C-alpha cells in the first residue's frame, strides 16, 4: 500500500515507507484538511514527531510550510525519512535522529507553529501527556501554536495540560486524532 503526498506542489508524488504501523491515507487527508482550514501553512515551522517514513511532514512541507524538523529514533526509518525528502525535492527539511522524548526534553529556543505526532503502540499514552506538558515549558510552544496527535482507538486518551485548547476530536476507522493549540 504505497502511498503519495495528498496535496500540495508535490500532490501526487509518491513516498516510501518502513516495514511498522503507518497512517493511512484518509487520515493524512483529514488531518490536514482540518490544520489548513483554520491556519495557513505558508511561512510556518513544524515539528513531526515518531516521523517514521516522514509522510507528514512532508504533506506540510508540500503545501507551503517552511521547516520541518522530523524527529525520529529507528535508524532505516530515518534512512527512509531522508530518502523521500530527496525525492520531492523540497527545500526546509531537517533531520533528527533521536529518541523523542530526549529531544524534547533537551528544549529550543525556537518554537514551531505545529507538532505532529505518530507515537508507536509500544509508548503509553501517560507519557506522551508529559512530551504535551514539555511541549509548553521547553521553547516548542508559542501562542497559537497547533499540535495534533495520531493513536489507536484501544489506546487511553490524551490528558492536555494547562494552556492547551482543545479541537473536536475525531476518529477514523480504528484512529483517533486529537488537536490543540496552545493559548499562552
Ligand atoms: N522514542 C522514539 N523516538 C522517535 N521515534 C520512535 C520512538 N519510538 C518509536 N519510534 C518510531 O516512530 C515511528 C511511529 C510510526 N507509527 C510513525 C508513522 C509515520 N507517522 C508514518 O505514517 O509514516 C516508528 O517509526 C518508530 O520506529
Amino acid at each position: 500500500s504505497m502511498t503519495r503526498i495528498i496535496g500540495g506542489v508535490a500532490g501526487g508524488r509518491r513516498i516510501a515507507v518502513p516495514p511498522t504501523r503507518p497512517t493511512t491515507d484518509r487520515v493524512r487527508e483529514s488531518l490536514f484538511n482540518i490544520v489548513t482550514a483554520r491556519r495557513d501553512l505558508t511561512g510556518l515551522a513544524v515539528l513531526d514527531l515518531y516521523a517514521g517514513s516522514g509522510a507528514l511532514g512532508l504533506e506540510a512541507l508540500s503545501r507551503g510550510a517552511a521547516s520541518v524538523l522530523f524527529v525520529e529514533s529507528d535508524q532505516r526509518s530515518a534512512a527512509v525519512i531522508a530518502r523521500n525528502i530527496e525525492a520531492l525535492g523540497l527545500s526546509g527539511a531537517t533531520l533528527r535522529r533521536g529518541a523523542v522524548a530526549a529531544v524534547v526534553a533537551a528544549g529550543t529556543t525556537s518554537p514551531v507553529d505545529l507538532v505532529l505526532a505518530d507515537p508507536p503502540y509500544n509508548v503509553d499514552s501517560a507519557d506522551v501527556d508529559a512530551i504535551l506538558a514539555a511541549l509548553g515549558t521547553n521553547g516548542w510552544t508559542r501562542e497559537g501554536t497547533v499540535a495534533v496527535v495520531e493513536r489507536a482507538t484501544t489506546c487511553a486518551p490524551l490528558t492536555w495540560p494547562e494552556g492547551w485548547r482543545r479541537w473536536p476530536q475525531r476518529v477514523y476507522g480504528d484512529t483517533r486524532l486529537e488537536l490543540a493549540e496552545r493559548l499562552f
